[PDB]
């Protein structure tokens, strides 16, 4: 019962840049933040092709970022198309 749904965030946060030394985490999320703070350049696939190359160093089965980052990182990835 205590507290909800929603704190997802701190789950990418806390695991994206919890301490960051040398694992890929929003530590580029940032940079995809900041190139597309909107995900203004996803439906294409302009997103994978800086991610694809951001993941080759973490991202190859699912290690790199999964939680809240999916979550905001899916969320309009995931969300993106439409009208």
């Amino acid at each position: 019962m205590a507290c909800k749904v929603k704190a997802e965030l701190e789950a990418a946060f806390k695991k994206l840049d919890a301490n960051g030394d040398g694992y890929v985490t929003a530590l580029e999320l940032q940079t995809f933040m900041v190139t597309l703070d909107a995900y203004k350049a996803l439906s294409k696939d302009k997103v994978k092709e800086a991610s694809a190359k951001l993941i080759k160093m973490a991202d190859k089965n699912s290690d790199g970022k999964i939680s809240k980052e999916e979550f905001l990182n899916a969320n309009a990835e995931l969300l993106c198309q439409l009208k």
